[PDB]
């Protein structure tokens, strides 16, 4: 007996990367944390957890 | 005697064209307004009004 998810992960291209998809040609795995870490907490060290 | 503007006007990277110039080696102008017309509002065709 085990016990894991049950679903896959879903990730789809919503309207901040599908912008840069269409325009530039390059798109990016969850850009809510790459904006809320370049300019929301520019100055956070990589920690753990 | 003519009307016109008093100063330049401004264009500042701020925002979520940090993203993509940090991340990516290119920044829109107006990425806001480009936004609300790709994934805000589709299919509608350019008209000049």
């Amino acid at each position: 007996a085990m016990s894991g998810p049950a679903a896959y992960a879903s990730y789809v291209v919503r309207g901040a990367n599908l912008v840069t998809a269409v325009s530039y040609g390059r798109a990016m795995r969850n850009f809510e944390q790459f904006m809320a870490r370049i300019v929301d907490h520019p100055n956070a060290l990589p920690s753990v957890e």
